[PDB]
């Protein structure tokens, strides 16, 4: 149906962080792996597009490259003295941009890709060249802070983007979803004080950044009401995030009148995921799809822009990553997901659903939507 | 304090199961994982080895291997039928026995082996030569059904130990708990009609077997009320699995008085598991060996056995194997974890931790415990 | 300067042949690998395509797929016996096709793919669509005789090609050049008899098939003088690969007049193989396509297709293979080989050069082409 | 028949260098590899260790491990100049002591164990505890210069237990025999003004260092005649290895009467090894094992210590080390190696063996033993 852009570069998956044991630095109590390394590994985002191609899919989606982001990009986000040691230590071979910063060399330079394969998408769509996107952005940005790398993130990719298509294409109110199960700290310490972007994170409770829910975090100044955290029981599948989208997420959007919907997209709550406790199935993600894509279609023309985060479950996430580019270009491969009725036979009994459910009525009542 | 047997053998992280991805088998769908494969790998278990090694705690452990489980140990759980087709699959170079039981060659020999262990731990204890022991048994044992591998599982380790022990040793009544994140549906079977053995099994509701719960399989005939399932909710943590112990575990045992307790020791339900979505972290494990260690201590003379089962977070485990020996043995070497406090900050706030203490409390009640 | 094809598809890196330590099945003395297994693995070859895209060449060339070669192009090789029994295995799950003959679920439609590929390179390149062409074609094809697999390969990729283009596009004499470092014994054995097909192998002696040297076959019947086998001492590196070409090939080709040079392109003979003990770098690659370039240049307008055979050596095989496409479509990238330098230090010494210099004479006179 | 000192600790298995594709460095044009990374892996000597166990040698053997070497140790060989950049970057996770000698946390007292299994292991058989022993020393030593790290190496660990030995325990003459598939430069330097140690050094022309063949090269000042080195050809296997034994060192030996005899044992001439071109089986390390432990008997009354080098066939390098470990234990187990048979069929035939066997005729003759 949809005209559908996939932007993507071979050079996102050669980033890398150094020797891990999973998210452990080895070294000390930490014996080195045998094996694969660190779980944000280029596996996780290439096996996605290796079965977007088996599949027949790739070639009825517009695929696309970009321009890396521009240094005059980057400033709308981060200070030069934050840039100028990213760099550095990208071109001096790899090493630390601070505490559980690790990365490698040409990271820098690889990082600009990401984030310009993101501006693009966003462009695209917005100028009406493609009805809507997905950015397979590696490495990941919605951690990342004006002057400080995290969460293996390095640049605040789709902040980056919003800034530039505000800038050049006079973008106005865009709303930025983030389904990556942790909490997206950077978009929201970004916008926190803006009333021209809302920010909706929904992410298990206390996981990434440890120890932060975030519910009564609603924006300061002018930006009070537009920040929402969604912060889910861990443990919680397919019943809790697509009701907490219904409840929460769609009548925002209606309130607030977007003229562009992002997504950061992260698989990391997937059931099979070692860095979240969350239950959903390939079948979760096209449902979210959908509703988003449903409510872009009433509020701004259509206009949707996905941007790949998370997800670290190898075998699993390319099944997750395929049902959503199916549900946004409108295709349906032949492909089945080989644990979807696996997983549907573990979600939470009716006890724990109808509690978190009650949850999500909570948090919509404070929050101004019931 | 104590003397601790610590039974391994080389030939057990020899096992093998083919090629998948994760736990998915390759083909059709299913691209070949570029590094590590299945989860159920050598280096889950070795890891634990090493770090004790390194740490210093090795050589404070009665250190052992033993005879290989023979035939007739085999034939007081096991039909022929099954054990001929396992061994034949064995000897011809591996291959499936029956569906998602994929083994590889040699792998009846090393169940033997595995099992072996189990029986040679238990029968130590029960002899006065060692205070307590661990069992490093792999391929593990609690999913086997007499006629049916399920679950990585090919032989029932346990109750092979058990009933020899019961031929030769005149073992009385003897408890199983089983804290492996999954069901043990093997143990649960073999002893359903049994008021000798008290088996006892908190798993994560719904995950393996998919959809089973159990709160309502108390036993049948003369073994009615000596079964016990605490399905605990997907997402529980450190202080849900401690208050079960608590409330249901140490009660029942109580109740029952064993000669020997038996513990089946997975670390699945560690924070960072890709087969299950728990929140232990090392100190959980640690407290709830100390627990069981208390109770063997008030009921019968500390004779406490502990045998591998599942874990599968390979940087992870270790770390909660560690704690384990630690506190059976009443050792403490100098290793900290180093994702101790991280996970300590991911548990589930008071909310979500009353409600799991109030589903307990009503399982207790069921169960006449309260 | 020329229309380079480049044929290829993402499914040929699915192909799986089971759990092996490089070569070695795992089971009995065989530990099971931690890390990556078989040495024929899909990384060999997606890396060569991952540094082509980088690298700014892969938008300067002509990238195609193909359609899979029919059941009536196999049997122009292969009895149904044979492509019965293969089929079979791979539609049970993969398995055996007798001794070391591994392969995977799905391999059948994989190998019908890869020698399609080189089916269409053939033709593309006869019909003058293209200049030149290399086919990216996995598993391989050069060991395959006709109701054999061995050394990897399960059908004879480029005999398909050929048997199709002489049934469908008037295709006469033809040369088949093999500079894979093993002996090509399923090229020789089905042209054995023929006129209209030249075949020479350059390869280590010895080594694959196993004892194999074979200067004295030379042909049997009207076939008898167009096969050619020159075995090269091992150890051997650029200076006696190149004295070859040039003494021995370059010579054979011009009596002959083919009108269609193939290549059988294995890189197997790089400097860091593992699977054989030759001690050529990439420009050695580079000069020695080069040459046939220029063959074909000279005798049949310029008509060369490159079929990919073996090439073990991970980090080093992409670098052989860039130069390769470098040489063949006449574009240079930025792209310098990190261990040229180093490899040239190794390179044996004039001793060792003029030996084997001596022994590439006696076969050329013996072959009556000098 | 002997009591033979097997001495290694797991901690040797821990040292790391960070991230490489085989022996490159990632960045630039070297892709991040997926699975298994840097040649000298762990794997390479632990799976050595592992077959030792399953086959049933290693209870027969004297287990040891060692305290490490002191700081007093390091200094007769290192200026502290040295061992202080390497702790500093050891101590701060890691790095690079200059180009290509990258190394990581905790290496440094890694290092020093790895020193330390040499020296215990001279101590043990000098003083009589041992007839013979073997030190599983990781990271190897050979390349390592007193103020030079190269080729893995970082402390010189043969001259560390060489030059202890002669402070503490009055050794005499001592010869070195380096079989490793590289040049012993290290060594070489240590003791080039030496009459007291007589260095011999088989290696493949050229290798590593790259470019150096190094015969002329005999020592210097009082050490003139007392350094060998025999720059053999690449490509060469058992007969001309056993020969250039047989023809140049075991007379060298008999001309020198040592008081003790250490092999440098490298298995990196192993026929599937990525790091050289070398064709020998585990046969030949064998045999050569027993011609060294024949002369040990007939010159200094059967002492004999070998310490582990290099070797990278990860799945040949173990059944290399077993062939060893049996030779010089004098116990043979019942593995048999599963591809003698098929590296005896790719031995070099007769032309190459009589023109290497006069290669190392014309070297016994220049060094003055024939
Ligand atoms: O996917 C992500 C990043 C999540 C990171 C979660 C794990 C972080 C971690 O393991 N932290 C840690 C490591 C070592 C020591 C202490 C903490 N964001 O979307
Ligand atoms: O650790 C264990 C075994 C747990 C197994 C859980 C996962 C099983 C799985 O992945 N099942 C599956 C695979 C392919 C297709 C459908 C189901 N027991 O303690
Ligand atoms: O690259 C190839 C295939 C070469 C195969 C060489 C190694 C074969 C092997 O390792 N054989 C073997 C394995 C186990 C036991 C005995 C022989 N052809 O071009
Ligand atoms: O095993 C050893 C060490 C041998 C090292 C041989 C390979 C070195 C290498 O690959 N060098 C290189 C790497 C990158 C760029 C240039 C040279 N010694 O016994
Ligand atoms: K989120
Ligand atoms: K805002
Ligand atoms: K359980
Ligand atoms: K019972
Ligand atoms: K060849
Ligand atoms: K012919
Ligand atoms: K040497
Ligand atoms: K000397
Ligand atoms: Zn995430
Ligand atoms: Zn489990
Ligand atoms: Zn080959
Ligand atoms: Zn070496």
């Amino acid at each position: 149906k949809r005209k559908t852009g996939f932007f993507f570069d071979e050079r996102c998956f050669w980033h890398s962080t150094g020797l891990h044991a999973v998210t452990l630095p080895v070294g000390g109590w930490v014996q080195p792996p045998a094996g694969g390394g660190h779980a944000e590994s280029p596996e996780t985002k290439r096996r996605m597009k290796n079965l977007m191609d088996v599949s027949g899919l790739t070639p009825q989606l517009a695929l696309r490259s970009a321009a890396p982001a521009s240094l005059e990009d980057l400033r709308r986000i981060h200070p030069d003295s934050y840039l100028e040691r990213f760099k550095a230590i990208s071109d001096n071979g790899g090493g630390m941009l601070g505490k559980e910063a690790p990365l490698g060399p040409g990271s820098y330079e690889i990082a600009c890709l990401s984030a310009g394969l993101a501006c693009a998408a966003v462009e695209a769509v917005l100028k009406g060249e493609l009805d809507n996107a997905y950015s397979l952005s590696r490495p990941p940005g919605h951690h990342c802070l004006p002057d400080q790398s995290m969460g293996f993130c390095f640049l605040a990719n789709i902040p980056i983007a919003v800034e530039r298509a505000k800038a050049q294409l006079g973008l106005g109110k865009v709303a930025i979803i983030d389904w990556d199960v942790h909490h997206g700290n950077g978009t929201q310490h970004i916008y926190l004080q803006r009333d021209d972007v809302l920010t909706i994170s929904l992410h298990q409770d206390g996981c990434f950044p440890p120890g932060y829910a975030g519910e009564d975090d609603r924006g300061v100044g002018a930006g009070e009401g537009y920040n929402i955290n969604i912060p889910l029981l861990a443990g919680a599948g397919d019943d809790s995030w697509r009701y907490a989208l219904e409840t929460i997420v769609i009548p925002a959007l209606a309130r607030f009148e977007p003229e562009l919907i992002i997504i950061a997209c992260g698989y990391d709550a997937n059931a099979m995921d070692p860095l979240a406790r969350m239950q959903l199935h390939s079948d979760s993600f096209r449902a979210m799809t959908e509703q988003v894509q449903q409510a872009a279609d009433r509020l701004c023309g259509g206009k949707l822009v996905m941007v790949h985060e998370g997800g670290y479950a190898e075998s699993y996430v390319p099944f997750c990553g395929l049902a959503v580019m199916e549900a946004l270009s409108g295709i349906r491969t032949e492909v089945q997901d080989p644990l979807l009725e696996f997983i549907q036979q573990q979600q939470p009994r009716a006890t724990f659903a109808q509690f978190q459910r009650q949850a999500i009525d909570r948090l919509a009542q404070q929050f101004g939507l019931q």
